[PDB]
Formats: C-alpha cells, sequence, structure tokens
RNA sequence: GGUGGCUGCGGGAAUCUCAGACACCUUAAACGCUCAUGGAGGCUAUGGUCUGCGAAGUGAGAAUCACGCGACGUCGUGUGAGGUUCAAGAGUCCCUUGGCGC
DNA sequence: ACGGTTGATCTCAG
DNA sequence: GCGCCAAGGGACTCATCAACCGT
C-alpha cells in the first residue's frame, strides 16, 4: 500500500565486504564518466543524452575492455547510478537547483539493487542480496510489504546498512 | 569495601552483562586506554590548568561469550549466540547549517 | 530444469 | 573568508521482463 524501509545492519563477512566496497566505487565511477559524458554532449551539440542512450553507453562500458571490472559489480547498482545521474538533471532542468557536481570518495554512499525475479530474500538474521549471497544482519525487522529493492549503505568504516524497501 | 562515568561489541537509545582503563571515596563530577612516531603546545576565565620530567597532530592495534580449524598455554580464522524497556521510512539530488583548521 | 543475472525500457531539457 | 568533517532542509520518487549463463 506504501514504501516502507527497514533498515537492518548488515555484518558482511570479507568478501561481502570487499564486494561492498567494489560496487560502491564503480557506481561512483560511473556516475562521474557519465556526468562527463553528459556535459560534453552538450558542448558538441544542442541535445545532451538521455537514460537510455546513456545505459546503452553503460552496456558497452561493462562490454569494454579497460572497465570490464563493471561487470563483476551488480548490473541494478551502475544501472541506479545512472538512474541517480538522471534525476540529478531533472531536478536540474525542473528549475531552470544546483547543477549536477561530480562525486569525491565519501563515506554515506549506497548504492540501490532491485527486486525482480526472487532476487531479494529477508531471512530471519540473514538477508538474500543479489551479487553478495546471504548477508548475516541484525535487527532485522518483520517483513511487511512487497520487497522492491535494498539500498546497502556504508556509514563508517565497518558499519554497512541496508535500507531494504517494501 | 562503596560510588560515577569515558571507550569496544551487544542494530539504535537508555539501562544492563562483560571487557579496556580509571577515578572519586560518601559526592556525582571528570577522564578513554596501549604502542610507535611526533619534541613543545593543547584546554579554561588580558590572565589560570595538564604538559619539555613527553603537548597538539599522524594512524594502527586491543577492548562480549560458545564451539570448530590451523600455527607456535599464545596468535589467526570460520560459524553461531548476546537479556530486558521504547522506537524505527528510507533513498536521490541540490543547497546551507554548525564545528575545526588556515 | 534451477537458480540467479543482465540488457532494454522513458520524450524533453541548461 | 575559504578548505575539510559532519549534519540539516526541501522536493521528488520509491522497477519489470524476456532472455541469458553456469550447474
Amino acid at each position: 500500500i506504501r514504501n516502507k524501509a527497514f533498515v537492518v545492519r548488515l555484518y558482511p563477512n570479507a568478501a561481502q565486504t570487499e564486494l561492498i566496497n567494489r560496487t560502491l566505487g564503480s557506481a561512483r565511477f560511473v556516475y562521474n564518466h557519465f556526468l562527463a559524458r553528459r556535459i560534453a554532449a552538450y558542448k558538441e551539440s544542442g541535445k545532451g543524452l538521455t537514460y537510455g542512450q546513456t545505459s546503452s553507453e553503460l552496456t558497452l562500458l561493462k562490454q569494454a575492455e579497460e572497465t570490464s571490472w563493471l561487470s563483476e559489480v551488480d548490473k541494478f547498482a551502475l544501472q541506479n547510478s545512472l538512474k541517480n545521474l538522471e534525476t540529478a538533471y531533472k531536478n536540474f532542468f525542473r528549475t531552470v537547483v544546483g547543477f549536477p557536481r561530480f562525486r569525491k570518495k565519501r563515506t554515506g554512499e549506497s548504492y540501490r539493487t532491485q527486486f525482480t525475479n526472487n532476487n531479494i530474500q529477508i531471512g530471519e538474521g540473514r538477508l538474500k542480496l543479489p551479487k553478495l549471497g546471504w548477508v548475516k544482519t541484525k535487527g532485522q525487522q518483520d517483513i511487511q510489504g512487497k520487497i522492491l529493492n535494498v539500498t546497502v549503505r556504508r556509514i563508517h568504516e565497518g558499519h554497512y546498512e541496508a535500507s531494504v524497501l517494501c
């Protein structure tokens, strides 16, 4: 009936921590890369890129050779980074808010993955995340809605979370 | 012998158990600790307190219990568990709000 | 087949 | 005043499916 978030605290292992860090880095990388490619499009021609064109170019990047490591990262993370860039532009175009800006390596950075075809399963003391598998979570609230996305977030050097949506 | 909180986990908060230190001692304030480096300033009301007998700043490590495994009773790793009471909607973007340093 | 994963889908705009 | 660290504020939105890849 409505979207509400069940913020649990992920306790990822070594592999899961490495994968979450890599995924956040790759989401930031595609955000920066396509911000550059979307500003450069306006300089070259009057019309800039849309989300479809940036998504196709992201597919090419994941199929590239120098940036092949984007394929190991969860696909939803990169596509939601591109959708975040699209929202950054849409807010700017709604008024004439500030223009989108590049992204330096932050702390409170989160990547979002979507539920499809039994992708996200909430357990007793575990969570079924797509590229991670089962993550040990504490404070897992009782399921109440239909899963849509899980925004794997980093708060501190070792304090991850997950804003599981319903 | 009693008392209080600082730091770590116990999802959060407060208690509370344990742990890393303490400190006061009939009163509830204050403070993390260890190590290496750093080698002379941080912190309060023009002036006082800790500190040249180790300041500010770098970072790191340790900081709950049970079991399994490995290495030399000690270290690492893996899994599991962590009470009570309350509560829990988050994500994205941009901006400005405070603190600090210069 | 089972389980999970990916690319396409959405038009603009400074 | 201008860098960093963090937070706070306001507006807006919060995926789905056919196809594919290794077991």
